[PDB]
DNA sequence: TCTAAAGATCG
DNA sequence: ACGATCTTTAG
């Protein structure tokens, strides 16, 4: 199990297992909501299309693809004790959001993601990112993590588009993975939770497979009705529905 | 999920 | 300018 370089809400890393039991097979992987791409990272598709509306994450990751010597050298210099620090890391923070430099945002966002508060990533209306420090004993830096998905990356294409544009790019060899926000037990709208679900509806009558996580809820029951149900044992569980052609 | 302070929105 | 009520901000 591959993990992730990045600290990220809504994970898939311990469902994994239950995850490529019930992903169909197929040469490219589509995923609308890649995330920290803890999916990508622990399958084995010749081709990947990864998707995010987060154009900080897909900036990140075609650096780290791109310039990956150059980045692990750079980010590493942040990873010290010097830098564990609330006066440095709101300085770094800031730095962050008045940077124009794709490779330096990208180098600050990694010692803001293990450094800040809660692995968060919050902006505000002004996209400026505003979580406050962590205070954490010592962080980690994810080095093999950044090489191994450099490494994964040379065989995935990158985009920072909202899921109906990259559901879009999947052809009849494609298989659809979408891991959505959570959705509500008492941002991502409800009406965008339908709509995720009727694309995938017309997805798989032009015979593209789509599989999606979510809660199981009596909403995304109802929104997944047209879908192979799995309960997932997780007090909320774990839904799969896979569209299968 | 928390909240005090600032800004938004309408008549 | 006012007042009530959200909305947003960010530790
Ligand atoms: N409208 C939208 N279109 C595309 N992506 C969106 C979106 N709204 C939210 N997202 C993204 O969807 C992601 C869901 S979290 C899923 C993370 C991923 N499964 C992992 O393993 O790491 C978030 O990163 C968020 O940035």
């Amino acid at each position: 199990k591959n993990r992730a370089f990045l600290k990220w809400a809504g994970g898939k890393y311990p469902l994994l297992d239950d995850i490529k039991r019930h992903l169909p097979k197929g040469e490219c992987l589509v995923e609308p909501f890649v995330g920290a791409g803890s999916v990508f990272l622990n399958t084995d598709f010749s081709r990947y299309i990864l998707a995010d509306i987060n154009s900080d994450l897909i900036s990140l990751y075609n650096i780290v693809k791109m310039r990956t010597d150059e980045y692990v050298q750079a980010a590493r210099e942040l990873f010290v004790p010097e830098t564990n620090c609330a006066e440095v890391y709101y300085q770094f923070r800031e730095e962050f959001n008045k940077s124009q430099d794709p490779f330096r945002r990208a180098v600050l966002f990694l010692y803001l993601n293990r450094y800040g508060y809660n692995g968060l990533c919050r902006y505000n209306l002004r996209g400026e990112f505003n979580v406050p420090f962590g205070r954490y004993k010592k962080p980690y830096f994810p080095e093999a993590e950044l090489y191994h998905f450099a490494e994964k990356a040379q065989n995935a294409f990158f985009y920072c588009e909202s899921y109906a544009d990259s559901m879009a790019r999947a052809d009849d060899s494609s298989v659809v993975y979408c891991d959505p926000p959570y959705a509500p037990l008492s941002s991502f709208t409800l009406e965008q939770q339908a709509h995720l679900a009727e694309i995938a509806e017309g997805l798989v009558e032009r015979h593209i497979p789509v599989l999606i996580s979510n809660h199981d809820t009596m909403l995304t029951r109802e929104w997944y009705q047209r879908a192979k149900l799995h309960v997932v044992k997780v007090k909320v569980d774990e839904l799969l529905a896979l569209y299968k052609p």
